[PDB]
């Protein structure tokens, strides 16, 4: 009577902790999608918050039934788990301080770049010549690093950077063509061979899109 979802709730507006009024709720676009799935199945949704890097291992081990975490369905990951249809696009960007000497992609050479372990953002940064990778479990620490001068830049998705920059007013996004040369988009992951759940997930994503509910969710999370 339960479906267990794994996520990494450091990724507003997809999943994050909204802490106010005596509540600590994990909320976001991905959570709304998860609740639509739970409702179709007629079960209770339980969410486990963990480091992003642990999500695929948890799914493989059966510690969660599905992962929704702004997760890109890469060819590499498809060897290990199964992915739903895409439910949102995404783009890699670079975040720097307002007074950064970095203006363009070439300027990233030899720099210290904060990235989240196990991500396409990390994959993108690894291609920078002579990069000094600073690898973090959680995105929130990457922003603390940049604020405190412990890195020169962050690589992270555009929509998430925009969310963090609501608070981090001394940072800016650089839209560099070349940093986005990785697989894009987000999809739901389920364990390899779990067709029953995958089919339901794909049906729910399709019905969200076709019923108008998806557009309501997108307005709520991405059009503010
Ligand atoms: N909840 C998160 N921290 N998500 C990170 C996702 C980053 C990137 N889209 C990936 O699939 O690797």
């Amino acid at each position: 009577g339960v479906i267990v979802m794994g996520t990494s709730a450091d990724f507003p507006p997809f999943e994050f902790h909204k802490v106010e009024g005596g509540k600590d709720e994990i909320v976001g676009f991905d959570i709304d999608i998860a609740n639509a799935i739970a409702k179709k199945l007629g079960v209770k949704l339980e969410i486990k918050d963990m480091d992003f890097k642990g999500l695929i291992p948890a799914l493989q081990a059966g510690r969660v039934d599905m992962v929704i975490a702004g997760m890109t369905p890469t060819a590499e990951r498809k060897k290990s788990v199964d992915f739903s249809d895409l439910y949102y696009d995404s783009r890699q960007v670079v975040v720097v301080k307002n007074d950064s000497p970095i203006s363009k992609f070439d300027d990233l050479k030899v720099k210290t770049i904060a990235v989240q372990i196990g991500t396409t953002s990390e994959e993108a940064a690894k291609k920078i010549p002579n990069v000094k990778l600073k690898q973090l479990n959680r995105v929130s620490d990457e922003f603390m690093d940049l604020q405190n001068g412990r890195c020169d830049a962050i690589v992270v998705e555009d929509t998430v950077a925009k969310a963090y920059l609501k608070e981090y007013k001394d940072m800016k996004i650089l839209y560099m063509d070349e940093i986005n040369n990785v697989e894009n988009g987000s999809a739901v992951a389920v364990a390899k061979g779990n067709k029953s759940l995958l089919d339901v997930v794909n049906e729910v994503i399709k019905e969200l899109k076709q019923s108008g509910e998806y557009d309501k969710l997108v307005d709520k999370w991405f059009k503010q």
